[PDB]
């Protein structure tokens, strides 16, 4: 009887990813990609996406497990999918990636920031910067990009209207009405 | 009964949006659109409306939910529809959208800002500038007013009464007492 | 059923560490691993892991409840799984420690810190030496390395990828894709 | 009998294919798999496999012949099976796919040509891409690899020794001696 | 025996066009056609198709064969059917045309020149008028899309994907296995 709405939509496996991507609420979405896979590793499977970014390791944390879990993931973003949020969408399955008409996207770099002696701050800086390149290719990889298109547009803020995320290969097309 | 109220009209196809938008309640609604949708593709959703406004990019994901399921989104406006409140109120399906006598509406310009490097400020401005287009353009359509009229009227915050709605285009009628 | 979506993977004997290491939350993963010996010794007990680290002992009353325990523990890595969460990762049954795709960890010292008296400085001093002392030792052990590069490797934070993560022994393999 | 050696072999349902790939040796192939099929819808077939690759339409035509056949066609490599040679090889039936001890395998990305107008070099330019990527997908396949753990490692000429090859999903074991 | 493997096929009814279209391949293939229809004029004849294309008279003496022949000519294509293949392949019985799963098609209008007297140039170019006209024609005719839509279809090179292609109308369906 709609008494958990979302639990609900488990049924018809679809998954919510809302606001700030931390750890517990990446968990979250984990166990439950995991729970659709078992309960029927063959059936896609609905990722939405309305979500500014987040800490990028438990971001990734849901990442590996899209492409980890047999089922495919479809990925649809409404409202906004930034930095993180566009990274999980644009790593929808192939062909199976969408946009609401007025929903929109934004990329960057890895953001951080360290504190600490010098010899140790090399360490995290070197790090961030292999994190900030991997990022990169694995984006390069989904969106059909080359790295010195994502480099260059990423290295500052950069907004996409539905229109552009498909022309930039980050979703496959726009999802206008339910026909 | 009446265990849970809300539940319980959600069963009656009626859905709340009360009080600030934004991303975790807009998500509770778009689930219930998606869940209405789902057990009945036909039937027409009555979506009310009492807020005040809030962010932009978790009221558009209402909005393309809205405009996206097969399910006609009537919209009823009760106390005041702010900002992004009116807008959800004026997308209602064409023919549906309603003000209860004493409803109030405002509208005006998207409301934001940026900290940072003039550079990144310069591209965090022309993005709110593009999105005050596309909302103006999308005003003018659900409303008949014209784009060059809808502009004019935004600069600057206009209440309107449940009259004037209608007349504005905003509403489509008022719905005084249930016949 | 559903109602819990950790309760219900609890089923699949899968339990999860996720975020910060300490006393209560330790403790519940100590629980979920008891209560699976009762319900099948023999069976295998999964360990996902994203934490950034934590507090010892209760770290440690983790890992002697895994190597207590009859049933193997495989433990998986997603997102990250740095101090103490890369410990009880490699503290996994041998060839059952894995890392997905792109998981990181990292691995360093036993990070402190007391107040008052030289006399107790010196005593909680002596006792964190030999706590580093015998997390050094373990980590050999469970990784490969000897107690003396462990201690090198250790001194200073240090960070490795999936793959760098097996080489070094902290994992036996890369957990790739659901085949 | 002996008349023919090769002859004699696809008595025994055995078709070797070597050198270079190109149409007609390839349409050869399709038909001794055609042939066999006929004979016995059953019985395994084996494709022995020495090529350094070639033309993709040409081989293609050999995949999906292979697929669409009722029989199972094992693959074995050996002196080395590189590009359209190491994709046919990989695409044998999962379990009968095999290498001998030195057998080399390279993969590595698409290769072609175009000459004419910028419009023409553009629907050339992405056809080949459209091939790339959905010959990328079923390297996938076969492999297990991810999507993008096949174009990263086809990016570039990549030398896989037969247990590299084992381990990595490219065939399922190593023939060393006959038992 | 399996002396020659083109023959106990032909005998199946399977007749090879492989790799560029001339007059000498075309008439084998002719020949190979009058021939299965004096041995039973009922039975399909089944042509695959692996070909780049080629001379367009050539081309017709095969078509006007297909559809001179009562036997049914079925069509399957492997690999790929481009130009004057692709024509053939469409021309195929109706119901009876095929393309394996990475089989791919290109369409595009008719290539030619010629060396003269201005009088003689015009006489040759208004001659490969006539052909273009004629080949369209035939086009919308087995494919079902209508004059104007293949001209415009086929005025530069165009590719067509196993699902395009019977989306399109030059194949009624794609083969994926025997069942």
């Amino acid at each position: 009887r709609s008494f958990d709405i979302y639990s609900r939509l488990l049924k018809e496996r679809v998954i919510f990813l809302t606001g700030q991507v931390e750890d517990h609420m990446a968990n979250l979405i984990v166990a439950q990609m995991l729970f659709l896979e078992a309960e029927n590793p063959e059936k896609d499977i609905y990722l939405y996406i309305n979500s500014p970014g987040g800490v990028i390791t438990a971001g990734m944390s849901i990442y590996d497990t899209m492409q980890f879990i047999k089922p495919d993931v479809s990925t649809i973003c409404m409202g906004q999918a930034a930095s993180m949020g566009a990274f999980l969408l644009t790593a929808g399955a192939k062909g199976k990636r969408f946009c609401l008409p007025n929903s929109r996207v934004m990329i960057h770099q890895p953001l951080g920031g360290y504190q600490g002696q010098a010899t140790d701050i090399e360490i995290h800086a070197r790090e961030i910067l292999k994190v900030k390149g991997r990022m990169n290719e694995l984006m390069a990889l989904h969106t059909g990009q080359s790295l010195e298109q994502i480099e260059r547009d990423t290295e500052r803020d950069r907004f996409l209207s539905a229109p552009e995320a498909v022309e930039y290969g980050l979703v496959d097309s726009i999802l206008t009405h339910r026909n």
